[PDB]
């Protein structure tokens, strides 16, 4: 059946964007953006990169909107799980740092049975 290696694949996903918000957050504190890279934070534009490689997991992708992003639009961190087993291939979990209040808020479109724990 494999329900609980599909939510699990979900939650994989979801390990490698939720450790970005902390990155952004800082960024957006200090008034930097925050783009794609893995190179080091660069004053000269005052940006930092998010430190991890689009294809870090080999479930899918990591992709950042807007690149750079500056904290007045709504931010979001995408995992596209392009790599995924039959159950999840093609679904996306998506964080979103909406800029109107600065909160952040999980959804997948996941087939609902699948959705893991910390995303809805």
């Amino acid at each position: 059946e494999g329900t609980a290696f599909a939510r699990s694949e979900g939650a994989s996903a979801l390990a490698s964007v939720n450790p970005l918000k902390t990155t952004v957050e800082e960024a957006l504190s200090r008034g930097w953006s925050v783009k794609s890279g893995t190179g080091t934070e660069d004053a000269t534009k005052k940006e930092v990169p998010l430190g991890v490689a689009a294809d870090a997991n080999k479930l899918g992708t990591i992709a950042l909107k807007p690149d750079p992003a500056d904290g007045t639009a709504d931010i979001t961190l995408t995992f596209t799980m392009g790599g995924a087993g039959p159950k999840n291939k093609g679904k996306i979990i998506t964080l979103t740092r909406t800029a109107a209040d600065g909160l952040w808020k999980c959804k997948s479109d996941q087939d609902p049975q699948f959705i893991p724990k910390g995303c809805s």
